[PDB]
């Protein structure tokens, strides 16, 4: 959406192609929400305060200050991410093709050849994290980093198994420019980087699912984190696979050693921290060049100490030229130790050069158990042939993948791994294992048994949902736990499927009623970046990969209008209401028409119903941002605005009826999920057929009547014959707010058959309030019916007449027993 | 399938259309077996005994006697139901259309004026229930008897809203004579008829959950039955209803006013039986001609007393030809009161005639509370026009069809329909009701709450599968609860979908294996035909409305190869090996390579593996009739037949393998069904690094062989040292089922690089009951690899050479510590 807010007296409209205008100050909170159900992309907000752009930006709607026009103004055009504590915009403009160059952030990929393997004129260059070197180009109001990066190109290149690269780039570089910006996925590395660090420290724990390699380095500087992913494959399921033989492939036109050395270490950190909570010394041997070491630091800081002939540019302590052999006890315990001793074959005759390699990998193994011979929480992860070997069983393989295939897997091992576990292993056993499997991430950690914890701040972000899960069991996770952070998936579609895929995998779909949580939000991405401080100028789509976010036992829960608030809740029915082919008057029609007043909707301007509810049930594909269900439950219970609760019923009960009309079977149930939750958290009585009532008498009635005595009915009760002393109280509480009311009066209608009456307006809103005080004192009050104030004239059939808008005034009010010749209370 | 049994010295085979012959006399059941899995659909079966004809017509495959041949066999060519107790062909024929008739089973549309509004030279006839009339048209061995009739016609018509019926019939009757039979439809009237007067003296109380008009006759001598359905609709819920005027409308040619005569009479007696476990003396005024009087005696004996001018034929007393008027004192307590004083127009001026209509129904009410105002287990069903009236609130209404619309609708009470409820009802808000609500079932009884209980036998056929029922509440249902007959949708098509429907509406799906019951069958309609006495001729599809049947706790879980047994099990499978595309080893061929035996499927013929299950997995669809569950944990337990735990993961695998290229999601989710359940009612436990192993000597290899010692290595094992002493028991009293067994080698193969060896065969069942053996002594034995039999000759990689079958005979068996120096028993 993307709020422009520009200088009172510096402020420009142009010939732009997505430009609306808005300026008033009329109130602060009242002003964002007409904003907000603005319908274009970008907006120009000429007078302004902070506390209108405060309110958006925790609505997740991005909202900032314009000071120039020139670069601020024209450049913050694109689509961002904006951080409105510290100020701070992540532009996502992939324009920076232009000056024709990619851009990565890890250095290690520019100590490679693949310059000669780019299209020719290109390069790669401007490597930091998040794009955190960009912001040396631009000198704004604002701190500013275009933190898009091709890093998909690289990385699906190197798991795609295809060996041309002009080609694959080619591909890829025409896909965005064809596609649609995945916005969502771009912002999420964002989020991720300071969503962990202040719930660490907030909670004092967290537990993760399903990491995958979007957060290789998340998590480095994060022991106390107990990460959960799919488990790892081990010796153990070696006896699985056929034999197979020695199969020379090449994937990767230019060298990527430096990747899997990158990856095996990472790979053997995360398993320390799953086994201890705490962080190693990282020894090496074997792997100089380690260009993948300044990658690591920008996020947490290690001490590595390598052994190695070559140059180490990034380490604290090169220790010799000599590289580790059997000097092994002066090694301190709070370690891992990775060993990549190898060779590279000159024009040495293969068959024979092939015995060395077998000696080194005998030698790798004997240095890896003198190792974890001697101390306590030391982790190996060491190089390996393919040959028949003397396995330990519980171990486990990597094979992140390299160059080319010829011949080595990796091995990492734990404490345990040695006490009394080996098994012997075939040759070819493991060239299956080596050409077929690819390992995919380094989280290798076993899987989160999915249950409810009390010490535990539970994250889950893209793990669940997937079909193989049971659904139940996420279920009530999500319903009977506090202290976490859950996404699952919307049921974007129509005709309420519950499983939907991309015709590889489902995953399970939900609404947001679903789920009995006691203190939480169930809102959209937008709206949790405003939660946690961040905010987004791209609005999600009807339909696409969304997800519903739950917070549960979070501070925010009764701090209804900011966050996760009646924010956009109607953007897109002024659409519907004045553009996209219908009457301005259509919603305040249908309403009316299906909760039986459609003898008249003359009185549709004002005084209608159902009004956040109608909404939030046929476009929750747009709104569901919007916790519904947080909104009505609050005001059951006192904890600005209020509505009857009859009023929440009849906007249920028309939104069935415009799905049934459309066939919209998930609106549909919605609806029914929504009006047995209304009757849950309170009921609701009816007096159906009543034995009292409540009239107002009139001075004078300025119309034709044949009726004796013509009266308001304001409203009728079913009540026991000694509640008459505290009914009283209500009629004397209120009695001026009835005789302060602009009671008005326009035109005739027919109510039925044989019933000619007037119109009464204005008066509604004291008749929703007394509802409520009544309510509370537990008296019965109104019936199933939708009550139209009406002053009866005549048992006739006869034509509608207008007057001018005559105000009429209380002679009295009373409260009448239904057929009966008394009455016990009347206010004057 | 329909099995017909031929004379022996009198049958023959001429050129018929779907014709096999079978004859042999190797063994009962093994014949049946193999007749079951014959192709087509209609098998001559030439010399018999007994009892291959009860296991089909207890497996629900239709086979009987025939003794002649002009008419007993031709005749039996068409589908039919057996009631293979008393004998009885229920046939399913609409050739009966040539002699140009329709047939019903309901006495009263013969004395309309329908044969007016048939097509010209048509008729009606033969009317009796089941046509039970029909049996005295054939003279055969056997009873028999056409039961089909065309109450789908006439019925629909009346709840169609169409007026033209020449139209509406020709319309259907080039329906039925172009669409597929419905099967499973005709032979539930059959299955009802049976399926409770046995059942309710079994159990002592038993419960239906949704019936329909379809049994509007069955229960009708059931008054210990106590139905469920869709809730009445109550004059408490006309305060929705919008005003409305006198709506003519005509929607029967032919008058069938004794249709809703019956009806209203039926819906207050099943109320009756509701709140009264009794059955009622059943009065009547103003209904004389009361030709549906017939149609009732036919099910159930009811005492009729009349009060009308006219003739009644069928009644016990015609009591006098006045109307029943105000001497109610004289009627007895046990009993309803049918009220239909009316009045018929003649050319009178209808805005004044219409005064009598009012005053008649303020009569015929004051008859009513005068009859309710006395006595105890009293029912009322009172006839009305539309007009303001003071009925009380908790009143059921009905308004069952008739000829035409012209205001009028009839009222049902009960005893406490009177004690102090009272409300009063416009006329507009009664026409509503008439002219939009069509009444749809006589059933008007409370929803059944979906819970289990334990003194209940809950039928459920038709009624559960509706996607607004609680998935899970009926799965718990079946699950936690004994004592029931419950119906469940199967999930028939691929790419598991969850909900299955019409686009009207979705139903719940299910797999066998949603339920772990305890004891209890699971099979389909022809399988529960067999279990209560009947088959059916007539196979089900693979796809179409099949439904799962659950019989919980029942005398015949236990009786396995007899109901629900694998019968039908290879039917499909005959087809796809020798016919449909394929060679017949085709699946002797997949299973093998699915389960790393790749390098041989010579030895594929015979000693293959996985059988009954990969049938029962791949082609569920077809042969979900055989409770592939109940098979297993049968075996677990002794409770014929005996096979390999390790042969029933085997086929696991492969079934997902083969729904893998498939990419048939359900077999894939069925077999993750059954894999995990087979290690659930019982472990496995894999020795994959063993210690010691068991070993067969020969006297002489008739092959080449570089190894110093060849030997049999007949199995391994993973136990503690002084377990040797038990495992030696099973080297004792099995040695001679060892020196017993064919041993035969008769050629070389490649196992593996490096490995050339033999192949024994003939001894794996030996091994299969070996593994059983020390299986509950509780000791390892297997790997999860497949035991393929070898005799290693050389580590060298050479040609498969042959020789003819020679015979191997055992020197001694041996069991052998891995590379140890010793062994300590060696049976000879
Ligand atoms: N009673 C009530 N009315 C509202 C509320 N929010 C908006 N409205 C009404 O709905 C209108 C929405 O205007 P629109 O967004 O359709 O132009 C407002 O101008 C106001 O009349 C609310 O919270 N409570
Ligand atoms: N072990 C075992 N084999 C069976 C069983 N039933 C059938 N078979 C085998 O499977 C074959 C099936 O023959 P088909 O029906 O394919 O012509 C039988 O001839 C027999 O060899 C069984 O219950 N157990």
């Amino acid at each position: 959406m993307k709020v422009l807010a520009l200088r009172h007296s510096v402020a420009q409209v142009y010939a732009d192609t997505q430009i609306y205008t808005h300026d008033d100050t009329k109130d602060s909170y009242e002003n964002a929400f007409l904003i907000s159900n603005l319908t274009t992309h970008n907006i120009l907000y000429f007078n302004y305060s902070a506390r209108t752009l405060e309110i958006l930006n925790k609505s997740g709607i991005a909202a900032i200050e314009i000071q120039s026009l020139e670069e601020l103004f024209t450049l913050i055009r694109c689509n961002f991410t904006y951080d409105y504590e510290n100020n701070v915009v992540y532009l996502h403009d992939y324009s920076y093709y232009t000056n024709n160059e990619i851009r990565t952030d890890q250095h290690w990929i520019t100590k490679t050849n693949i310059e000669e393997y780019l299209l020719p004129g290109w390069k790669l260059t401007y490597v930091g994290y998040n794009g955190n070197d960009t912001r040396g180009h631009y000198n704004f109001s604002f701190t500013c980093q275009n933190a898009a990066t091709d890093d998909d190109i690289i990385i699906e290149y190197i798991y795609s198994e295809a060996l041309d690269f002009q080609n694959f780039m080619l591909r890829k570089i025409k896909e965005r420019m064809t596609t649609s910006l995945p916005i969502a996925r771009l912002s999420n590395r964002v989020f991720r980087d300071k969503l962990f660090p202040l719930l660490v420290k907030k909670h004092k724990r967290v537990v993760n699912v399903g990491p995958r390699n979007e957060s290789m380095f998340t998590f480095l500087n994060f022991p106390s984190i107990r990460q959960f992913s799919n488990g790892p494959y081990l010796v153990k399921n070696t006896i699985k696979l056929k034999q197979e033989r020695w199969l020379g492939k090449r994937v990767s036109q230019f060298d990527i050693g430096q990747y899997k050395n990158m990856l095996n270490v990472i790979t053997t950190i995360y398993h320390y921290y799953n086994l201890y909570q705490e962080k190693p010394i990282i020894y090496m041997v074997g792997s100089a060049p380690s260009y993948w070491i300044y990658d690591v630091r920008q996020y947490s800081d290690f001490l590595f100490e390598t052994w190695d002939p070559l140059d180490t540019p990034y380490s604290s302590i090169h220790h010799k030229e000599l590289f580790f052999a059997k000097d092994i006890g002066k090694l301190k315990d709070n370690s891992i130790l990775y060993i990549d001793i190898r060779t590279d074959r000159g024009n040495a005759d293969w068959k024979e050069w092939r015995k060395v390699v077998e000696l080194q990998t005998i030698s790798n193994l004997n240095l890896a158990y003198q190792y974890l011979a001697t101390g306590k929480s030391k982790v190996c992860c060491v190089k390996l042939t393919a040959m028949d070997l003397e396995l330990p069983v519980s171990a486990k393989l990597l094979h992140h993948p390299t160059t080319e295939i010829r011949s080595e897997f990796y091995l990492l091992l734990d404490i345990w791994d040695v006490n009394n576990i080996k098994r012997f292993i075939p040759k070819g056993a493991l060239y299956s294992f080596i050409n077929n499997v690819i390992t995919d991430n380094v989280f290798i950690q076993s899987p989160f048994k999915i249950r409810t914890s009390v010490s535990d701040y539970i994250v889950a972000l893209y793990a669940l949902s997937n079909d193989f899960n049971n659904r139940e069991d996420i279920i009530n996770l999500i319903n009977n736990q506090k202290q976490s952070l859950i996404t699952v998936r919307i049921n974007n579609t129509f005709k309420d499927e519950p499983k939907v895929g991309f015709k590889s995998i489902y995953d399970w779909t939900f609404l947001p009623t679903d789920f009995e949580t006691t203190n939480a939000i169930v809102t959209s991405y937008d709206g949790c970046l405003g939660i946690f401080g961040l905010s987004i100028s791209l609005a999600s789509k009807p339909t696409g990969n969304n997800h519903l976010f739950i917070l549960n036992g979070t501070d925010k829960y009764y701090k209804l209008d900011q966050f996760a608030n009646h924010t956009g809740i109607s953007r897109r029915s002024h659409q519907v209401r004045f553009s996209e082919s219908a009457t301005s008057y259509s919603g305040y029609i249908f309403r009316d028409l299906s909760n039986s007043n459609f003898n008249l909707i003359g009185t549709n301007v004002e005084n209608s119903v159902s009004g956040h509810v109608y909404n939030a049930l046929i476009y929750y594909r747009y709104n569901y941002s919007f916790d519904l269900k947080r909104w009505i439950y609050l005001h059951s219970v006192e904890k600005y605005y209020e509505h009857a609760p009859i009023e929440l019923i009849y906007a249920c009960k028309s939104a069935k009826e415009f799905a049934s009309l459309q066939d919209d079977l998930t609106v549909l149930r919605y609806a029914n999920e929504i009006e047995n939750y209304i009757n849950k958290v309170y009921s609701i009585t009816y007096a159906d057929d009543p034995n009292y009532f409540i009239g107002i008498k009139f001075n004078n009635i300025p119309y034709i009547y044949d009726v004796k005595v013509p009266h308001l009915t304001f409203g009728v009760l079913y009540i026991s014959d000694n509640m008459i002393p505290d009914v009283v109280k209500i009629m004397k509480s209120m009695k001026q707010e009835l005789f302060g009311m602009d009671v008005t009066t326009s035109y005739t209608y027919m109510l039925s058959d044989g019933v000619y009456v007037a119109n009464v307006s204005g008066v509604l809103a004291t008749y929703f309030k007394m509802y409520n005080l009544f309510y509370k004192n537990q008296i019965t009050f109104g019936q199933s019916r939708m009550f139209i104030p009406h002053i009866t004239l005549s048992f006739s059939n006869n034509k509608t007449v207008r007057i001018e808008t005559t105000k009429l005034r209380i002679k009295s009010i009373y409260l009448r027993k239904i057929r009966g010749d008394t009455v016990f209370d009347m206010p004057e």
